[PDB]
C-alpha cells in the first residue's frame, strides 16, 4: 500500500468505477455516490445522496488502508446480495433449512 | 429444526434454481440429490464455475450453514461487480490516486 501509476490510474478507475462514480469537485451523482473528498468527510455522507441503510451498520470514514478492503469485495455491504443465490440472514432459517434438505436430498 | 418450515425455504429461496428428488434435472444451479457427504463441485452433468476448484469442501450441516450465509460470495465476478479489484497492487495502484482526485 505505498504510491503507484497514474497512467494506469486514470484507465483502472475508467475500467471499473468510472460507470457508478464521478469525482471531481461538484461531481454528479450516478448510481454510486460522487467521491469528491471523501476522505475528512465521513463515510456515507454526501449530499444530495441518501445511501443503503447498510452505511448504519459499518461506517468509519476510509483512509489509506482501510479502504483498501473495501474495495477487495464492496458487494459484501451491498444489501441484498446475500440474500441473491440463496442466502440464508437468520440462523434458525438456515437450521430449518438444512433439516429439510438432509431428508429431501438422501 | 423445523422441516416443516424448511420445506417452505427451500420453495420459495432454493427452487428456482435447484431441484432435490433424484434424478432431478439441473436448472440454472445442480440437482441438489445426494449433496451431504459428497464434495462441492460432483453433480453429474453439470459443469460449475471454478469456485469449488480452490474452495472444495465435504458437504455436511457446519459448511452447508457457513455456505448459506452468503453463497453469492462464490459466485465468480459478484466481488468485482460493485469495484473489487482482486491483486493487491492494483488497489494501493489506483487508491493513491482516489487520494489525488479528491483534492
Ligand atoms: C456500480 C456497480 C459501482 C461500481 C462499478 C463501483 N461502485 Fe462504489 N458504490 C456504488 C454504490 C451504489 C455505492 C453506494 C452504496 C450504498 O450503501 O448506498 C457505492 C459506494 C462507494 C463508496 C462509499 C462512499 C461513501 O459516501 O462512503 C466508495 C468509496 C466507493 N463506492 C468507491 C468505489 C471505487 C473506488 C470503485 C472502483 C474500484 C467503485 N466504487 C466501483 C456503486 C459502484
Ligand atoms: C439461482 C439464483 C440460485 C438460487 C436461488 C440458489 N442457488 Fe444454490 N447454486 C446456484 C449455482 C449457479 C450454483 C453453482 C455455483 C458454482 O460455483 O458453479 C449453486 C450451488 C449450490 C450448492 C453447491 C452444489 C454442489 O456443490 O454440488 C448448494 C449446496 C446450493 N447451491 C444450495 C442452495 C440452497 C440450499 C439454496 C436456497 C437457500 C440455493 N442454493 C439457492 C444457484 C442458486
Ligand atoms: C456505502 C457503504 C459503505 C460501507 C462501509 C464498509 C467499510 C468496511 C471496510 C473494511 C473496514 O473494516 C475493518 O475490516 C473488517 C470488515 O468488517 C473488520 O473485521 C473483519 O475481519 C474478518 C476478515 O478477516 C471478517 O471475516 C469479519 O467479518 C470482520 O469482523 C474489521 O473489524 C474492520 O476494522
Ligand atoms: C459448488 C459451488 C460452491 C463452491 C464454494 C464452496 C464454499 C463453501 C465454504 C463455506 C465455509 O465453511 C467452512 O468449511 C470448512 C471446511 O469444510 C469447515 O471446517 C471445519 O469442518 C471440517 C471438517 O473436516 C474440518 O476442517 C474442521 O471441522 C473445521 O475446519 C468450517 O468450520 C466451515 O465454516
Amino acid at each position: 500500500f505505498k504510491a503507484g501509476s497514474a497512467k494506469k490510474g486514470a484507465t483502472l478507475f475508467k475500467t471499473r468505477c468510472l460507470q457508478c462514480h464521478t469525482v471531481e469537485k461538484g461531481g454528479p451523482h450516478k448510481v454510486g455516490p460522487n467521491l469528491h473528498g471523501i476522505f475528512g468527510r465521513h463515510s456515507g455522507q454526501a449530499e444530495g445522496y441518501s445511501y443503503t441503510d447498510a452505511n448504519i451498520k459499518k461506517n468509519v470514514l476510509w483512509d489509506e488502508n482501510n479502504m483498501s478492503e473495501y474495495l477487495t469485495n464492496p458487494a459484501k455491504y451491498i444489501p441484498g446480495t446475500k440474500m441473491a443465490f440463496g442466502g440464508l440472514k437468520k440462523e434458525k432459517d438456515r437450521n430449518d433449512l438444512i433439516t429439510y434438505l438432509k431428508k429431501a436430498s438422501e
